[PDB]
Formats: C-alpha cells, sequence, structure tokens
C-alpha cells in the first residue's frame, strides 16, 4: 500500500546517497596516501 | 602537513554522514520487515 511504497523510496534514496558517500570516501582516501 | 589534514577532516565529515545515514537505512528496513 501507500505507506509501504513510501518508504520503499526512501529506503532506495538513502541507499544511493550512502553509495555516493562510499564513493567520495574512496576517493579521499586515495588521495590521502598521495600527499606527504 | 596541511594537505593531510584537510583530507583528514573531509575523512572525518564523509563518515559522519555515512553512519547518520546507515542508522536511518536500519529505521527504514526495519519499518517494512515489519509489515
Amino acid at each position: 500500500g501507500p505507506a509501504m511504497e513510501a518508504l520503499e523510496l526512501e529506503l532506495e534514496e538513502v541507499e544511493s546517497q550512502i553509495r555516493a558517500l562510499v564513493v567520495r570516501r574512496s576517493r579521499l582516501r586515495e588521495r590521502l596516501l598521495a600527499v606527504p
């Protein structure tokens, strides 16, 4: 129903935002290893 | 040096954001599994 659909959408959003932050974290860690 | 210090700060910021989003993910999953 509507309530489940709303929650499922919110879950998809949060998962996508986490994936993006994790890519950023990996990139920043790579950089950290590239400076003095 | 300063470049490492800057990257370490950004890494702290990103981690805090991830941790908060992971808690939300858990809460939402819980609700759906409570159906």
